[PDB]
């Protein structure tokens, strides 16, 4: 499947990204779905605004060096230049970070099912990843989404999603790109915490069997899951020790140790819940043989975005907000996080990007 | 999963294609694969050469019109005009024929395996089928490929080409297009007839499970299976009765009677051996609750292509060769067939198009 | 797996049992669960009563010869002698019938599931079947049960039941015993007809993949399914043309043609509904490439039992009731059935035996 | 699926067994398999000979009591009394030890396969575990067996021994008994180390999927895996560091950290090679989030059995041999081990007991 030279390259890359203290910034929103984040702060969705906004994030003045191993970028963002003319991958790489690339092509429905979806992307994938590798990306991301309704997530969806996740992983590692396997269970719903924990266990079990089946090399992988969390509409209330227990036991029962790190997705939690729960998790007493960090998008950019507010004059003001959150999360990601747009929940029904 | 009006349209469309005596012409070859076909008769691979050849086949005389209920076309040639300026789909729909479109986008390796392959094309398939339906196509073809070797076809290779065919079928049918699922086991190899049987059985069983699993509507499908023949390099010889029993046994054990019909591919058999074997099969005493007919590419055009020689002067001779193999096959799929470049083996190693 | 001599023996046996006009009498109730049928007619459950009652059935005076190919007997009933000293297998075999044997050992729950069950039996099976073969049994039965609730029948249960069914089938054919594969979907419930039809399609798809997976020889098998039928508690009303359509399309979409016959279980329908629906089915216009007959227990013995009423003096009176029903069902099993304890529904919540 | 008190009892019981330094003695041999062990030292296979041998092992001095937290017993010997009239389970429970019971009932062929096997014993397992729990047993062992050959272990063989182990685990745990799931890949064969690795990986991956699928509680399980060693007849030699990395890699890629501990079997290694390899494994720099210890049959008793010679006079010499291998292993499972019939290969072809 893979030579040893090729396994060292992936294992290396994978550990780099989640070395101690570091997480991933998810700046990988599609054009259409970044556009509605910009509309949130009354900014027109334009190549330059998008470029400007991404540039603000990749140029954050260096206390974020120890906190941000990697950045997932959307396809166009990887071919965009800082204002000095320098391509964004080289701007971020020079500072010791690693560039990632969102390669899925969005979700697609599953006939005969109660709203579930595959996602698509695999076509032309390997040649795309060849390009993205030569243009500076050392890891990729692929988002699949399941939801919890009563007859959701069905076997059919879990089986097909874990499988496409495995196809993609296998194509990425062929091209020396560490795959990020994201089986996101959406928080959409009334479900309680344990319901979510069970669905997450069944999903990840299915994904890691799929990965085994497709002979993907787990030491050169990372996993971006949802934390385990009550449904949005869940009335019952659950602590962060309970969410971190639920989340950590879910992961100990499914994710074999060889997986090099677990970079959590925000899930639509507020920026601060995200860092508290991330921290709680790392402080969970149980034994956690993988890197438990963050790959947050919205939970590292809410404060930033509403600082920037479409206006060039706050660039520094927005990127100091960004930095604050990265530092918060680089401590949560060690257990060392002790602490109001950052508490605004960032929930989005059927989050798409 | 599908409304009743939709199941009616599919069921109807599928029964038209494979009504008694009708078979299908597979004119579905890639510009890359009809390349090598044209070089075998000195002709250059130029659009109007492709357009002309395809034009010759589709415009054969109406002695063929009870023999050919459908034509699988390649993308390009769905959108070419004949010499009257008529779009190709109409010249054929005018005659009471049905226009099929190949939707797969080639094959692609499966990492971890001794040579095996999966097939790609699902990205965008939803919209493509939609357009193709508005533009004439009423059925689609997706080709999957297993080879037989000592560790081939893997379990992973079977489970992946099965759950891609199903994904594809699911999408065609939601867009009102009758999928032809083609799980082709290639004759490449030394293998016994009984071996090709066991593989053929195990494959169809995993296909029909997959179609079950994705809630496909078997009444508006067709199976395009290989015959079960010994390897191309097999030393033992087996009778046309044995090929014909092995094929009809293998399918009696795996293919729900609900499937509307099955369109055999030629596989590399000579034109004439295809007709004979199709005939033995339909003359088999066993009970075969589906339509057993042909969807032949090379075993309808070889005689016509060599007669065509690239020379516009040869048109009606080229076509009355095509027309004879169409009449031969339209009796072989009824049992009534009875009888030199139509004797030639048309075997390409690892066929691809 | 199996030689050809061994495949002829099974195929032979299987066709014998479901030759035209013939069905199977299911006299295979366990001791404890026959005891509550006897309690129904105020008879003590004793070796002799049980023997007497079984003997009454196997000795029915010869117009049942053309109607009853086979009889499934419970284990003790196979070692019991008619009053003339003759062992029951030899009494029934002399008349041209074939003896069958119930080899499962009842159901067992599935941890973590909403009431579902495996069944058990496989242990020591092959040596048991060796004995049952030498003692006259040429076919066996194995009952698995699924139910329809909202979260019933789960994947886990369908997967494990279809698998044990396949294990058992494979052990039976090793010992020249034709297996009867019964995936019974219980009528317990409020479900409508199509719900049942879908669950039956998903179940049988799963069973026939399982059989393929375990390399069982379908031509030497029979299948005892539920018909497709509204739930007991279903309020909506459905015709017999609708139940026969539902049942026949369900079977055309799952049961490959090689399966030699389909012997239906009564399901708790009244004795007469059972024969009407069986008949309707055979008159379904759609193409039915397997034998569609009956393997009824309760729908051939309700009238008999309440005739016999624990009293030796009605023996002839009870066995003329038995005969009537066998004849009714040997015509329904041809399509030729034209027609009040026989309309008493025989439904039993979680039927067990 | 299981209450919290029950999960506590299982989790506790499992942690006792495999607490730091403790390992398990597998005294679990069939009367048929301890037959051939006794004939290897001239002793006749008589109950009191079995009783005495077992008595010798269980009553070794309390220098062993930090080395042996459990004993897997065969059915017979759970119910034998020592010389003080004490039941065996108590003589061992008295010392702070835990009594294990083997519940499998031998293996049985899988038809359709080149030699492969499944294992039986699930019939009655529910009640048996119940009794066994009341009578002393707090954990069970079920042995499954894959061999490595060219078409071995089949997919069917893996999926069947996986879903039997899970059925078994499910039943033990509902009856409050900690299952030891033993997927043993036998060293029979010519195969490379890397080969045994790939098979070992693919097997555990299908096991842990199965346990997921049946809702097993991994905190109250133990894995009894083979080491990953080259075939018994392999020509290449591999270092104790390589065996030890291959074993610990294979498990890091498949075994959820939730599993309480893993008890290696001896496999045929010499007593001494078992201790060395257990030690290399625990001295591996990789991170191993589970307890890595021993559940050794032949690699604890060989020295003791040859010393025993059948001669009651040899008792304390027999046992201080046993006790030395118990002390050796109780350091090898801590890394602290450092160092002639304990050098002998104990390989039985196709081991069975």
């Amino acid at each position: 499947a893979l030579t040893p030279e090729q396994k060292k390259e992936l294992s290396d890359i994978a550990h780099r990204i989640v070395a101690p203290g570091k997480g991933i910034l998810a700046a990988d929103e599609s054009t259409g779905s970044i556009a509605k984040r910009l509309q949130s702060i009354g900014t027109e969705n334009t190549e330059e605004n998008r470029r400007f906004y991404r540039q603000l994030l990749l140029t954050a003045d260096d206390r974020v060096n120890p906190c941000i191993g990697g950045v997932i970028l959307f396809h166009e963002t990887l071919y965009q230049k800082a204002d000095d003319g320098r391509p964004f991958p080289q701007v971020f790489k020079s500072k010791g970070g690693v560039v990632g690339i969102k390669v899925d092509k969005g979700v697609v429905p599953l006939a005969g099912t109660n709203g579930e979806t595959t996602t698509q992307g695999l076509d032309g994938l390997s040649e795309r990843c060849a390009q993205y590798k030569k243009d500076g990306a050392d890891f990729a991301k692929w988002r699949c989404v399941l939801k919890i309704g009563e007859h959701t997530p069905s076997a059919l969806a879990i089986m097909e999603n874990a499988n496409v996740l495995a196809r993609y992983a296998s194509i990425c590692q062929q091209n020396g790109i560490v795959p990020i396997v994201e089986p996101e269970i959406l928080p959409d719903g009334d479900h309680d915490l344990k319901r979510c924990q069970y669905v997450t266990e069944k999903v990840l079990a299915a994904v890691y069997k799929a990965l085994s089946d497709h002979h993907i090399y787990l030491e050169g992988t990372l996993l971006k899951p949802n934390m385990v969390t009550p449904g949005h509409a869940c009335t019952q209330k659950f602590s962060h020790e309970e969410i971190a227990m639920a989340t950590v036991t879910a992961l100990r029962r499914t994710v074999p140790p060889a997986v090099t790190g677990i970079t959590f997705l925000s899930g639509g939690q507020s920026e601060e819940e995200a860092s508290i729960n991330l921290n709680a998790i790392n402080k969970c007493p149980l034994l956690k043989p993988w890197a438990l960090t963050f790959s947050y998008g919205r939970a590292l950019q809410a404060s930033a975005l509403k600082a920037w507010g479409g206006k060039k004059e706050n660039l520094k003001a927005a990127q100091e907000e960004y930095v604050k959150r990265a530092l918060a999360n680089s401590l949560a990601c060690q257990g060392k996080y002790t602490p109001a747009a950052a508490s605004e929940s960032l929930f989005v029904s059927n989050h798409a990007y």
